[PDB]
C-alpha cells in the first residue's frame, strides 16, 4: 500500500520503469459448472466469459429445464464484502432476468459503463423503456425521470412485480471510447464521485455493467473503491485489491492500458482532492485558495497544465503557432482547419473554439458550421460575412444575410446579432444561423456582475437551438476559453448548485492547450463566479 | 413529347450539348394561408393555395399525375407539431399510399420526424407489419379517427445530390407504382422540404405511366405543368437529369422482374435477342475513378471503383455489393496477398462480418499460431468436412476475432469452396451450395464477404444467385437483368462476357421445378 502523499511519484516511478507491464503480467495467474451448462448457452454474450461458482448470483428457481442462471457476480469494494454485483451487458434473451437480478436482490444502482451500439456492433441490448413503460417478462418497467449530460445520462425508473413501486436509478457512462482508454481521466472521476455520493444512500447492491462485464465494469469497481480507501484511510492499493477480485470473476481489467489509466486516474483525484463547491460553500472556498508549500489557486493552478499536431504544409492556415488544434479535440472539416471541440455541461462537443478566419480560411470556417450543423456563433474582438450585396458562395451550400440587430447592454456596450441561412446547393436543406458580435469582454472596467449578463443572453439563444457553439476570439485563446468556461459553469451552478471550476478550465485547457497559460486568468474565473452567488 | 424510339439517344445529345442547363434554367420562370400567424420546415418553402390542401392549414399541395388529375398530394416531411394533421390529412383525403423518399436522420440532420410507431401503437396508428429490404421499406399501418395505410420508404438516397444508380429507384417506383394501381384515393408522397425528392417521384412514375400506355415521354412539358401545382419541384438541375437517365434505362430494360409463372415463357424469349440487348445494357451515364497510385502493389490484376470502394481504416481491393435486404450486403475481393492478408481480416473486424465464402494459399490462423493484429487476434476454433450430394467438400472452419484493447469478440465462419460451378456435375447441383450458405448468412450479421482469385465472375456469380434465391423465395419474382447490372456498376468486370450472363437464367430456371 502506498500513501496518497507517494502515490504520484510512485505512478510516474512506474511509467518511467516500464513496470506497468510486469505488474500486469503478474496479476494474470488465476470452477464455473453452471455457466457451462448447455441450458445456459444463449445467456452469454461471449463463450470464455464466464460467472464463477462462488461469486455467481443466483435467481430463484421457477417454471423441463433450469431457471437460476445469469452472467454476474458479486465482488467486494474496499472492506465492503458482496458489494458490486458485476455483471455482463443484457441480451434480448436475458432482459427478464436482468430485471429479476434487480428485484430478488435489492438493488437501486445500476452503473452502465457502455453504449447499446459502439461502431456499429451491438454490445449492449436496450433493456429499459425511452418510452413511458415496457414489461420484461413479470417485471415491469416505468421510466420516470431522464438527465442527459456531456458523459453520463441519469435515468430514473420504477420497478415493480406484476404478480401483485420501487425507484431504480440507472447511470449510464456514455462518451467511453470504443476501444482503448478514455484519453481524459477527468471526466470519468467525476462521473464516479457523482455515482459514488448517491450510492451512498442505496441499501443494497450497486450492478455495474458493460458489454462482457470485465474489463470497464472491472475498472469502475477498483476506481470507486481506492476513490474510498483514499478519504477513509489515506491510502491506495490498485494491485493489492485487484488481485483480490480476480479471484471473484474474471479478466476484471482487462487489458494494461485499463490498469495504466486507473493509476493515472486516482493520481489526478489525490492531487485534486473534490474540486465540486455547493452554493453553500462557494465564498468559503474562493477565499481558502489564496492563502502544502503554496496556495490551493497556484496548487491547482499547475495541474491544468499537464499530443500530435496536422500543421506540416498546411501550416499558411493558421494564425499563430501558439494556439492550434490537438488531434483528439481536432474538428474535422470533410479537410483541415484549426479549431477544437470544446465540452460543456450538457454535451461533449458543446462547443468548438477556433481562431477567426484568415481571408483563405473564412470559406472553410463557414464549411465549418455547415458539416456540424451549429445555429450560434459568438465573436469576441474583419468582416467574413456576406451582404444582401453579395452571398457566400460556398460548392454545397450558400451563405445568406437575413437580419442585424444591436442591442445596448446596461454599460451601453452593442451586441450585433444577425441572423444568416445557409441554402444547399445539391439539396433542399436550410441551416439558421445567429451571430453575436461581442464588445470587449470581460470588458474589465464595467464592473464583474455584467460579465454574466452576456453570458445569461447567449445562454437562453442557445437553448432553442441545436448543434454545437461556435466561439472564437482572435487566436482561440483564453478570452475564447473563458466563455466556454462561464457558460458551462452557469448551467452547472442553475441545475446542480455546484461549481468546479478546477475541472472546467483543466477539460478545456486539455482539449485545447494555450488557452488558460497565466493564473490571473484561472482566479479570474473564481472572481467572476463568487458575483454570481449572490 | 418525343416517342421513346428516340428519348435515349434525345438524352445522350442533351449531355453532349450540355443542353439540360439551358432546359433547367428556362423552368426556373401565391401563397397567403401558408404566411399566416410553426407548421412550415423551411421559411421559403410554401404550399400554393389554389393546390394547397385543407385549424385548416398543412404545407402540402394536390398534384396532378399523367391524364390522372389531383393524383399525388406532393407533402414536407412532418414535423412534431404537424404529426397529427398529417395523419388527419390521410383519414379526411382518404389516403392509403405513402411515399417517403427521406430518412429521419442525414449526416446528423433532422430531415423528417418520425409520425409512426416503431412500437405496437401511438396516437390512432397501429402498426402491423414490416419489411426492409436494400433499398426501401414496406411497413403496413392501421388508422382509427378516435383502414389499412402502407407507407413506402425509399431508404437508400443519398444526403446531398442524386443516386449514383438510377437503376434501384426505378425499381422502388415499379414496386409502388404497382401496389398503387388499385388505390382509390390519392398517394401523399414526401421527403424533408417536399419539393425536389418528392417532385422527382411524381415525374418517374407517371412518365413511366405514359411510356407504358401511349409510347411517348414529355418530361419538360410535363414537368412545367406540376410546377404550378407546386413550387420547386425537381429542384436541383441534377435532379431534371437523374429523372431522364433513368427513364432512359427503363425505356431500354423494360419490366425485366418476371413472376413463378412467366420463367419459362420469359428464358426462351431471350435467344439481335434479348440476351445480347440486356447484355449489352449491364456494360455501361455516371463516371469511374480507380487508385492506383504508389498502393498498387497491393492488388493481383479487377479493381474497386470509388463509388463501391471498401474503406478499412486505409486501402484493400474490395466493393461493396448489394443484395436483396441491405445495400452492403456483399463484399466482392481478391484472394489476400501476403502483405493484404492482414488488412483483410481488419476488414472483417470493421465491417462486422460473420460469413466468408471462398471459390476456388492459406491466409488463416492455425491452433500452432493465431494470427495478431494489433487491435485484435484471430483464432481457429472449429474444422468440419462437408459432403455434398457428388462427395465434393466445404471446408467449414469457425474463428474468433478478440480486441487486445477490449471485451468485444467476433465469430466468422469461413467457407472453402470446390469447383465452383462445377461444370460436369448438373446446374440441378449449382444451387445446393448457394441454399446452403443461404441458411447460414439468416443467423449471421454483418456483410458476406466472397472471393474468388481476382473478385471477379466467380463471386460475382454467387452475389447474384444468393440474391435470386432470397428475392425468389420471398416476392415469388426474379430480375436477373438488374442483379447483374447493379452488381457489374458496383464492380465494372464481373461479367464481361454473355455466357455467364446468360448461365445466370440457365441456373435459375433449373430452380423452378415442381
Amino acid at each position: 500500500a502506498i500513501p496518497i502523499k507517494h502515490f504520484p511519484k510512485h505512478v510516474a516511478d512506474l511509467h518511467a520503469s516500464n513496470g506497468f507491464t510486469e505488474e500486469f503480467e503478474t496479476l494474470k495467474e488465476f470452477t464455473a459448472d453452471s455457466s457451462n451448462h448447455p441450458d445456459n448457452k444463449h445467456k452469454n454474450r461471449y463463450v470464455n466469459i464466464v460467472a464463477y461458482d462462488h461469486s455467481r448470483v443466483k435467481l430463484t428457481q421457477l417454471a423441463g429445464k433450469l431457471t437460476d442462471y445469469i452472467n454476474a457476480n458479486y465482488v467486494d469494494g474496499y472492506n465492503r464484502p458482496k458489494a458490486y454485483i458485476a455483471a455482463q451487458g443484457p441480451l434480448k434473451s436475458t432482459a427478464e432476468d436482468f430485471w429479476r437480478m434487480i428485484w430478488e436482490h435489492n438493488v437501486e444502482v445500476i452503473v452502465m459503463i457502455t453504449n447499446l451500439v459502439e461502431k456499429g456492433r451491438r454490445k449492449c441490448d436496450q433493456y429499459w423503456p425511452t418510452d413511458g413503460s415496457e414489461e420484461y417478462g413479470s417485471f415491469l418497467v416505468n421510466q420516470k425521470n431522464v438527465q442527459v449530460l456531456a458523459y453520463y445520462t441519469v435515468r430514473n425508473f420504477t420497478l415493480r412485480n406484476t404478480k401483485i413501486g420501487r425507484l431504480v436509478t440507472q447511470y449510464h457512462y456514455t462518451q467511453w471510447p470504443d476501444m482503448g482508454v478514455p484519453e481524459y481521466s477527468l471526466p470519468v472521476l467525476a462521473f464516479v464521485r457523482k455515482t459514488a455520493q448517491a450510492k451512498r444512500h442505496a441499501v443494497g447492491p450497486v450492478v455495474v455493467h458493460c458489454s462482457a462485464g470485465v474489463g470497464r465494469t472491472g475498472t469502475y469497481i477498483v476506481l470507486d473503491s481506492m476513490l474510498q480507501q483514499i478519504q477513509h484511510e489515506g491510502t491506495v492499493n490498485i494491485f493489492g485489491f485487484l488481485k483480490h477480485i480476480r479471484s471473484q470473476r474474471n479478466y476484471l481489467v482487462q487489458t494494461e492500458e485499463q490498469y495504466v489509466f486507473i493509476h493515472d486516474t486516482l493520481v489526478e483525484a489525490i492531487l485534486s482532492k473534490e474540486t465540486e463547491v455547493p452554493d453553500s460553500h462557494i465564498h468559503s472556498y474562493v477565499n481558502t485558495l489564496l492563502i502544502s508549500g503554496k496556495t490551493k489557486l497556484e496548487k491547482q493552478f499547475q495541474l491544468l497544465s499537464q499530443s500530435t499536431a496536422l500543421k506540416q504544409c498546411n501550416r499558411e492556415k493558421n494564425r499563430t503557432s501558439s494556439i492550434i488544434p490537438v488531434e483528439r479535440s481536432r474538428v474535422g472539416i470533410s479537410d483541415y482547419i484549426n479549431a477544437s471541440y470544446i465540452m460543456g455541461y450538457y454535451q461533449s462537443n458543446e462547443f468548438i473554439i477556433t481562431q477567426h478566419p484568415l481571408l483563405h480560411t473564412i470559406k472553410d470556417f463557414w464549411r465549418m458550421i455547415w458539416d456540424h450543423n451549429a445555429q450560434l456563433v459568438v465573436m469576441i474582438p474583419f468582416v467574413y460575412w456576406p451582404n444582401k450585396d453579395e452571398p457566400i458562395n460556398c460548392e454545397s451550400f450558400k451563405v445568406t444575410l437575413m437580419s442585424e440587430e444591436h442591442k445596448c447592454l446596461s454599460n451601453e456596450e452593442k451586441l450585433i446579432v444577425q441572423d444568416f441561412i445557409l441554402e444547399a446547393t445539391q439539396d433542399d436543406y436550410v441551416l439558421e444561423v445567429r451571430h453575436f458580435q461581442c464588445p470587449k469582454w470581460p470588458n474589465p472596467d464595467s464592473p464583474i456582475s455584467k460579465t454574466f449578463e452576456l453570458i445569461s443572453i447567449i445562454k437562453e439563444e442557445a437553448a432553442n437551438r441545436d448543434g454545437p457553439m461556435i466561439v472564437h476570439d482572435e487566436h482561440g485563446g483564453v478570452t475564447a476559453g473563458t466563455f466556454c468556461a462561464l457558460t458551462t459553469l452557469m448551467h452547472q451552478l442553475e441545475k446542480e448548485n455546484s461549481m468546479d471550476v478546477y475541472q472546467v478550465a483543466k477539460m478545456i485547457n486539455l482539449m485545447r492547450p494555450g488557452v488558460f497559460t497565466d493564473i490571473e486568468q484561472y482566479q479570474f474565473l473564481y472572481k467572476v463566479v463568487l458575483s454570481l452567488v449572490s
